[PDB]
């Protein structure tokens, strides 16, 4: 347990469809610093299920190439907490959102943590940047990445 | 010209000496992603010259391998404003010091800018990260890196 910013009230389903990766950060810098970096993720669509679970579409670069993939994140007792299947035990937090401009939300290993500024549309938001900012004020951040609009037009934001 | 922070009085024999790149930002992510980044550089030593130019030394990881580099940046008309010899015309300006525990400056061609925090000590300063954040909020950076104190005692930064 480190983030200990979540959203009292997370309505799932609406965050339903398009966003982009406009900031990612990390608590350490290995995390984000090259293109293939573990997770440098770039979000493309989230889609909850009727169960609600959250389905995430994103590009990831692998093998010196774009990749898409598809990630599951299965519910817990906490509406704004989900649960992602791999090796270690990996929870997703939504942190904070307003459902039609942006999503704060960060990933954690449970000791490392990455968290990204989502936003609707293919634009530097100064506003939902300050309020990512501030949430992680309160975190132990080692990289910060931001992307311009053309980047976010483009697959990987090459 | 994008950098118009800069430093009224300075004494630059004041700032020889040790230091530590205890954070970097940069314009562009291509800037200082990789270990290798063309301005990745961490900066161990300051020496003025008696005629007033500034002798750097610094540590920069080239062919997979952690290298020194002797850097002299010369004197202009302003005293926080100093000019490196490169292909490119490359302007170093000193935006704030208080010569005992930091020192902030910035490096730009003459579009792009790299800029970093230098502490005195191998110690998380919250304060001048603070004046770093502040001066940089003025500035378009998408790039932001900072370095644990057990880093800052390494060959870069490993
Ligand atoms: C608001 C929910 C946002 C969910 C996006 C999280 C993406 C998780 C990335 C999974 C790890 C990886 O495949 O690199
Ligand atoms: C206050 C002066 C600080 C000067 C440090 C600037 C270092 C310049 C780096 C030169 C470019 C390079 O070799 O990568």
């Amino acid at each position: 347990l480190i983030v200990t910013q979540t959203m009292k009230g997370l309505d799932i389903q609406k965050v339903a469809g398009t966003w982009y990766s406009l900031a990612m950060a990390a608590s350490d810098i290995s995390l984000l610093d090259a293109q293939s970096a573990p997770l440098r993720v770039y979000v493309e669509e989230l889609k909850p299920t009727p169960e609600g679970d959250l389905e995430i579409l994103l590009q990831k670069w692998e093998n010196d190439e774009c990749a898409q993939k598809k990630i599951i994140a299965e519910k817990t007792k906490i509406p704004a907490v989900f649960k992602i299947d791999a090796l270690n035990e990996n929870k997703v937090l939504v942190l904070d959102t307003d459902y039609k401009k942006y999503l704060l939300f960060c990933m954690e290993n449970s000791q490392s943590l990455v968290c990204q500024c989502l936003v609707r549309t293919p634009e530097v938001d100064d506003e939902a940047l300050e309020k990512f900012d501030k949430a992680l004020k309160a975190l132990p951040m080692h990289i910060r990445l931001s992307f311009n609009p053309t980047q976010l037009e483009e697959q990987c934001h090459i």
